[PDB]
């Protein structure tokens, strides 16, 4: 017994859609949903999606309010659709997937993922919901997340962090570390050995190791000195060269976090989505140095050190593929006389 | 248990709102309501009101599908609101009135007209609906329409025609002639002795008397000759002078209907509504004669003849008030040497 | 090398998309596409779809400009998508189908119909285009139209009429009669023995038989007298009873065409689309008789006569299914004492 | 003392802007202007321009309500701007020109055409307004229209017809024939000896000569027989060949008017504007013959006869330039053995 | 070979328009540009201008990504248009100028500034681009910026700061100090002796002299004591009187910066543009003192001290013109008994 008036009632009284019965009066003026809160109109939802205002209002209200895998993780694992839930893409103010299953009649391609329409698309299954583990076992294609062990299935320990209502966090009061399982054409998969991006902010960056505390506390030539990083171009790649017209290096988030405490800079996110490697148009406000496409990746500093140290420095330029967030991230490794000139994530 | 999905279901399955239960999936794109009719979107309603698309969609679907008094008649009788119905302005694609009573939660000022909010408003009562005659008796202000007699209430036989879903007709299968009753401050006000406009189109004009058949068939100087209309300026007022830069006279619809069979002309309705006197920006396409404000009124030709003949032709210019459609329409009667120079509905 | 500027160039110089190279300057204001035609903006396309203005502009410009099966025929044959073409719904100003194949990158689900995404969808194949007959043979699901014979494939002679740029016509300079072929699950399905709706207008109705000329020329009780239609309720079903508040019968377009010459009436098409049975909210402007859902079907008069005469008139009410336009149209046949009380296309 | 409320007051009380003082309350909902006409909103103007709703509302209200040269004539004479008036494009619901002079502050580039900004623009001068003849004499570039003689200035008798509020007419009550004068770089340019298009409609076409009455009344092979048009392909060019898939010829409006009485056809005006040669996407509804770009020009039949007969028929294909409406319209004259194969307005 | 799909491709892959070939699929939904980044739509640009979404998307992507003079500087120097570049007005989310030269076909008035259309408008020339110095020499009117010396031309050292992608900075990695050259009607100009506004933020204000460090560090009556500012009303003008209903003085940004560390206040920028003197509706959140138009100018404290000290204090009120940012800023100097009562930038 779904309706715009019942969906808005749930937003008004339960904070989101809770299946409760009741209706509040709604008015729609363009791409914005309002409700008469005694006399005057109070805005419940502003549509920022490509979907019709009422269809997207419902999807937003029927979003998952539990910690779910980050959109980048789901996209890297070829997830197409979610089973009986809406993964809200909080960085895009839109539903993460094209269609739904058993959620909104207007976006729904199926009511249950058992239907032939779902057979070819990798349906996401939340093992924390009743019966979704068995739905994954019978599903032709899928991605399952579980909190604990699944009999028979070989687990793949995912990232420590998950998204709770847009907030990317490492849960303490809730579990955010999941077991990943992927299936392709009925065959259970052996997920790759992978690294995970730390998914941190520039404003609230916090070091997650002793190397990260030493990088943020110690001066440039003494962090490298302590960690034997001579000839790995950390001064260029991680610290960033702000001396010339084009901003040099600055590809690890920890370097942007360190440059931030001292001086600010503009990061223009021209493709605002969730990806393992993010591209920014940076302008360092102090020096005036700038770059149009500056690929910034947030790896744990020890992980980037372990990646660059596990490399061959003989050729001038080669493509270094690294499995990060279940995806093959290509990097361009530039060299000269046994040392790194630059090592940035490849612009593909 | 009202909702956009239940209103749209009723539009799809009953042609309008019929109180039936059920829901169809709806999408709102700007000011237009669509429903997925197997695979693709079919438009159910295009919003042309100043109300939000969904609020107006509901009002339109909950419109009166029975013959109701023409909007001009309701406007002349100082009607402000309708009791438990929506009177639709098919001339402007919008509800004839600002607020509702027991229809739409978003426009509703009351559920029943007995409430104190309705006391100073002239609520329209349809005596054809159960209990609306008594609601008129207790209502402080109102306008009642009945098919037959109401005990004690002095009747006022209204126009032969009524609006059935936009179609202004003289009913045969239904009753379009009503009894009018008005009350102001709790006192039943006596309705004036009035004329009624024939509410006809220019494309489908049809004469409604022998004088009207003689006017549309005979030549100019022989219609006047037969009906002794010498000295009343019917050549200017009713026939229309298309000889100078400014179009002369042409104020009776029957004259526009006669000029239409021979030659076309552009009538720019710059204030699109239903009024007893309509103002048009006319451009006669044959001669090129034109007028910016040309007040055109559709009275029965015999009625205009009976109005002008009964007028005193001694003074040069006087204001002639005539009760038409329950409103006092002022006219400017111009004269010279015992004859009418011009007689037009006065520009206030 | 597709672009909004190349699509608009083709609209400006070729009348539609013709694959020609070149670009005209375009501006987009809301849901409307304009081109600067020396100094000022001339409107090339007004978006009436639920697709983005530029995505729909391209689909409209890349429409099929050859006679194609009417949208109702394609909808009755379960057609979901078109192979490398856009079938335009001129009745709703929008593409007849949700997605495209090898036409627009933004709507495209595939470049060629051979792809696994097209396997469960009924792809429409135009046998008049090179290689589309073989594509139908290999396609898991499809609907093929051919001008002549296809070896092995059992033909189904479709309607005489087809849609040429919105114009439903019976071609003389072009072939509008096609051979239909349908396949489901990789199996060529036998098309039913069917009737075809004449797809005519109310304004320009033209009789297509001697019975139709006799119906439009003769009086009521002498058309029935000549065609021995005693006891079949043609006075109610085909002629229409305009005597009571609710309009009786009037379910054959030929009856609406005959009532039209004498008097006008309002037909509110509340679900604007192309269907075998159309539902209208009729208001006869002369009598005032009206119906909310009046199912009107345009069969050839001889076909409706042949359908009703062959029916058994013993039971009071039975569901009469008739195959019209490849769909099983249900009808409710009401009877009493060996004669038809009413026989209308059943309201599901 | 200009304002949206004063402009709307003038629209409401004078039919257009008349410089009168006063203000009515206005509301703007999207691209539409409304005024509260007692209780409810009545629409005064729907914006169809690329200008802001209020800026265009004012331009429309301050339009020229006198007969002015047709937009095509002004466009052919290189007119860029109007002096202290707004020439309205009733064919596109927008001001014919980009900027204004002494009309709207928001579009105004100058208050008077004497200003240096107007010097390289061809300002249109209406000699019927006080002082505009002298403004033309001092204006570096301009186009002047006068009713009578201007001393020293060599006249160019323009078309018999002019546009009066969208209505293209040959004035009787007003003068529609003007004297044209053009100046370029401060030098009075001699206007060419030209033909004029008759500017007629397909619905209300009326012959304007004995040849045109004979063409619309007589059969094909006897109109040509009477007017000695053997060997000029009037059967193809003017009559139109509806026998093959592509519609042949049909380039004179009189041929479309003659084909119209018998059978209808769809003319898709894909570039909606006023031009000497119009391009249409025609689909003959009877035969099914069609053309994507069918250049249709409305010349007087005698004028087209006089153009084609005077042409040399020796070469296979040559470009025939003809001065029509002050513009050199190119035509492609195709020939074989002393006769015309085709003669159409050339597709540039 | 320009197009919406090529412009968006460049935004997606190069961070801005870089002339690279390629096309990404785009959808336009109202005033917002999106691109399908695998499955779902990612927003590339939200239109905040008065230009059509696609025309303004292109201008934004084709913006100058090098340090250019601040919009206020260009407006003060009468710059009308830019030569073969787009100066983005980052404070207005729009292109700084009406038209373009050799950038966007839809805004372009010329391809090269040598054209007669550019002769009367002051074209901005960037001497850092090849051949723009010579274009300035031949240009009738222009404003040239060079990094170094131009033979013959007398330089005018502009501000230390320039705008790099919205970021107003004093370049270290790039040059931001330019040489200004202006030309009027072919005559090279002697630019005025001028002051420059420091163009600083309230959040990140940084002192740029010893007087500014003493003002931000020292208490009120000891800064004045040290700098002999007795009788110059710095307590009112620069410090600000927050004791009465109307906020007194507070006209120098350094005073707003000092009041900010202690307590916050609301600055309503009701005309959000870049001007030498900015007008704000201030409300001091601590005291409740407020002003509707509070003219705030960011001069270096030593410059304001040198301006007020270089004044005559005899008359009660006079207009003090000061050349700041190449424009004549008027100030109202109020006095009594040989001292300043107030000295604020004049409200013109
Ligand atoms: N002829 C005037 C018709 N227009 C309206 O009736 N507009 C309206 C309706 C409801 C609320 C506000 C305005
Ligand atoms: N009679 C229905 C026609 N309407 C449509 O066909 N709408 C549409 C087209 C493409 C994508 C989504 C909706
Ligand atoms: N047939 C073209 C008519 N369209 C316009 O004239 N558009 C317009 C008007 C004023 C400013 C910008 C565009």
């Amino acid at each position: 017994a779904m309706s715009l008036e019942n969906v808005a009632f749930n937003v008004v009284n339960k904070g989101h859609f809770d299946g409760q019965q009741g209706e509040v009066p709604v008015s729609i003026i363009n791409n914005t949903v309002y409700t008469k809160v005694d006399g005057v109109d109070v805005e419940l939802f502003e549509n920022k999606t490509t979907l019709p205002v009422n269809v997207a209002f419902e999807l937003w209200a029927k979003r998952n309010i539990k910690p779910v895998p980050e959109v980048k993780i789901l996209n890297n694992l070829g997830v197409d659709i979610a089973a009986n839930t809406v993964i809200w893409d909080y960085k895009r103010d839109a539903p993460a997937h094209i269609s739904t299953i058993g959620v909104c009649s207007m976006t729904d391609i199926a009511k249950k993922p058992t239907e032939t329409i779902c057979a070819p698309l990798t349906v996401f299954f939340d093992g924390r919901v009743d019966g979704q583990v068995d739905l994954f076992r019978n599903a032709r294609n899928g991605v399952l997340i579980t909190e604990g062990s699944v009999k028979g299935l070989q687990p793949s320990v995912g990232p420590k962090q998950a998204s709770l209502n847009g907030v990317t966090l490492i849960g303490e009061a809730v579990k955010t570390q999941f077991n990943y399982y992927k299936k392709v054409d009925g065959v259970v998969q052996q997920l790759p050995e992978t690294y995970f991006t730390q998914s941190r902010n520039l404003q609230e960056f916090k070091p997650r190791s002793q190397m990260e505390i030493d990088f943020l506390e110690l001066a440039m030539d003494e962090f490298i000195e302590r960690y034997k990083l001579e000839g790995y171009a950390f001064e260029h790649i991680v610290y960033g060269d702000f001396s010339h017209s084009q901003l040099g290096g600055l590809h690890l988030l920890i370097g942007l976090a360190k440059r931030f405490k001292e001086s600010p800079f503009e990061l223009e996110d021209f493709i605002p989505m969730d990806s393992t490697v993010k591209n920014y148009f940076i302008t360092d406000a102090q020096t005036g140095s700038s770059k149009c496409v500056c690929s910034v990746i947030d790896l744990l500093l020890d992980d980037f050190v372990e990646i660059i140290k596990s490399q061959d420095l003989s050729v001038v330029s080669k493509v270094v593929k690294v499995t990060i967030d279940y995806t093959e991230i290509s990097f361009m490794l530039w060299c000269k006389d046994g040392h790194v000139e630059t090592f940035y994530p490849k612009l593909q």
